[PDB]
């Protein structure tokens, strides 16, 4: 019983609506084969060691995101940074929530609305393979999406995004009802009713799967997915979305890491969690790419297209593909109601660890927030149910897309890593694995420590430049953002880029004494502090920097 409620544990953690939302139409973006080389160096250079440097401050620390940098004390605002990040992505995560909700709520009848078109919705240009370089959006399943749930017909742009859909107003409402209800007594909701939430993603993605595989088209996605095309190895914004798509899905970066490792036992085994997390988070993703592809490749033999226009690129890429392999299926009603309930509880899980990340950072750093968590829960869900309210406007999928660009992208790069800089570098790479051993009574390998002092730093500093330097100006399907729209975007990404410079100059300010006192005081533990007037700073010996 103890290890299986542990694998059961590990397993529903990482499959999340990141890997069977986001990681589909990023792949298929990026020409399929071609995403995954990017998508597995990373994985592993950065993320797991990332993971792993995480879980370990959390645990030893005992500490949010904010409050761990007592260790240094000039990275607090780093700690403020991931925590902005994630207030900022809940925003778009619950109307991705919210979406599902509707979804789920259309599928209850005997004739899915996606199946055939010529209801209210419906445009004179639909085409219905069965009763007779665009992206088409002309078929049953694109149609439905984009007009009977969205809406966006009647958006001209983002500069007319217009007023909130009622339906996903009330979508919304009933998510973040339930966000709240599920936050407000504390931390602990765990070992009740995870059992069926840690199985169905997966018995959905198998059923999925064994389905796709025998359709009569897709073979040629099969082989679009498996076929590499090296010329698009050389563009960066693969390796951008890869990078990005790594450190969303493995939740590194994003302050959530370091406050559920908090609550860890002392002796609890953080190597085995990260290893274990990330197998499972890229075996799953590879899965879920297969039955993506094939299920695409399936419509591009049946709309008698090429298979790079069948489907949007963009957000709804899994709300349009999804249903068109449901309709495929035998009672179809049973297969959509499961499928979306599946869809529901997993983004609601997920969701509700990303809040309590920001709850629990700004409650470590001010104690009245932690006696009152009930009053700064409900502060910080009716802060995100506007700003989300913000995004479900009839011209709400430009701003959603502006949102799922702008928000943890260079900026969790440059957070992650300033994260990796200040722990290794600052820090002590060996005092770090000097904590590791105290906790787990071993200490990391040399791999580790390599990863965390220069090879993770290495590959996010080029990572964030090159993305700086090689920007795409937005765009949504056939859709081109104005200039103002890149320029908002990127004050977005600013906004908590620029947290780290603004603490740092603040402390150094607020700090009394002399300049090589002031730096003594903000490189030292808040705890270690009183042996800065002995004059005996590790900081300022070359030993502590070429220590590996
Ligand atoms: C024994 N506790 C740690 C394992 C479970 N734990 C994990 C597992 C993998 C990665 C992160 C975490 C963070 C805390 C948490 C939250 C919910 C379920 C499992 C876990
Ligand atoms: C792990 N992939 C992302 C899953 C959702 N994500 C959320 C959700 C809402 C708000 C913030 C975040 C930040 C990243 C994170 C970390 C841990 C669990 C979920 C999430
Ligand atoms: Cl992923
Ligand atoms: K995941």
């Amino acid at each position: 019983g103890k290890k299986i409620d542990f694998l059961l544990s590990v397993v529903g953690f990482a499959v999340d609506l990141a890997n069977v939302w986001r990681f589909p139409y990023l792949c298929y973006k990026n020409g399929g084969g071609a995403f995954l080389i990017p998508y597995t160096l990373f994985l592993i250079i950065a993320g797991m060691p990332l993971f792993y440097m995480e879980l370990a401050l959390g645990q030893y620390n005992r500490e949010g995101a904010a409050t761990v940098w007592k260790i240094c004390p000039f990275f607090k605002g780093v700690g403020y940074a991931v925590i902005l990040i994630a207030l900022y992505v809940g925003f778009y995560y619950n109307v991705i929530i919210a979406w599902s909700l509707y979804y789920l709520f259309s599928s209850f009848t005997l004739n899915l609305p996606w199946t055939d078109c010529g209801h209210t919705w419906n445009s004179p240009n639909c085409t219905d393979p069965k009763l007779l370089y665009s992206k088409y959006k002309f078929t049953p399943a694109a149609e439905f999406y984009e007009r009977g749930v969205l809406h966006l017909h009647e958006s001209s742009g983002i500069h007319d995004i217009g007023l909130p859909q009622w339906q996903l107003l009330l979508c919304l409402m009933v998510v973040v009802i339930v966000l709240y209800f599920s936050l407000w007594k504390g931390v602990k909701t765990s070992g009740k009713v995870v059992w069926i939430t840690a199985t169905l993603p997966y018995f959905v993605l198998f059923v999925l799967l064994v389905h796709g595989v025998t359709l009569p088209g897709a073979s040629n996605g099969i082989n679009a997915y498996l076929h590499i095309d090296f010329y698009r190895l050389k563009e960066a914004t693969v390796w951008i979305d890869a990078a990005t798509q790594i450190f969303f899905s493995l939740g590194a970066g994003f302050g959530v890491l370091i406050a559920f490792a908090s609550y860890n036992k002392f002796d609890n085994n953080c190597y085995r969690d990260a290893l274990l997390t990330s197998s499972i988070n890229c075996i799953t993703s590879f899965v879920s790419g297969f039955a993506i592809f094939s299920i695409l490749g399936y419509m591009a033999h049946e709309h008698k297209v090429n298979i790079e226009d069948v489907a949007t690129e963009g957000a709804g890429l899994v709300f349009i593909l999804y249903p068109e392999a449901i309709s495929t299926l035998s009672g179809s009603t049973f297969w959509a109601v499961v499928f979306f309930v599946m869809l529901l509880a997993l983004g609601l899980d997920s969701s509700m660890g990303g809040m309590e990340a920001v709850i629990t950072g700004l409650a470590d750093d001010f104690q009245v927030l932690k006696r009152h968590r009930k009053l700064f829960t409900f502060g910080v869900t009716f802060s995100t149910f506007l700003l989300a309210l913000f995004c479900i406007t009839k011209g709400g999928i430009y701003v959603l897309t502006l949102l799922d660009t702008f928000a943890a992208g260079t900026s969790i790069l440059f957070a992650v890593l300033m994260e990796a800089i200040g722990v290794s570098w600052f820090y002590g790479v060996d005092r770090f694995s000097n904590d590791i051993q105290q906790m787990m009574g071993f200490r990391p390998g040399l791999y580790w420590r390599l990863c965390w002092k220069f090879v993770s730093p290495a590959f996010l500093l080029f990572v964030v430049v090159v993305s700086i330097i090689n920007f795409k100006p937005l765009t949504y399907d056939d859709y081109i953002f104005p200039p103002w729209a890149n320029w908002v975007g990127w004050g977005i990404a600013l906004s908590s880029m620029v947290l780290v410079p603004i603490y740092v100059i603040y402390k150094f300010l607020s700090t009394q004494g002399s300049l090589w006192e002031r730096l003594a005081y903000g490189i030292t533990p808040e705890n270690e502090h009183h042996l800065v007037a002995q004059r005996d700073i590790r900081q300022f010996q070359l030993q502590h920097w070429l220590a590996i």
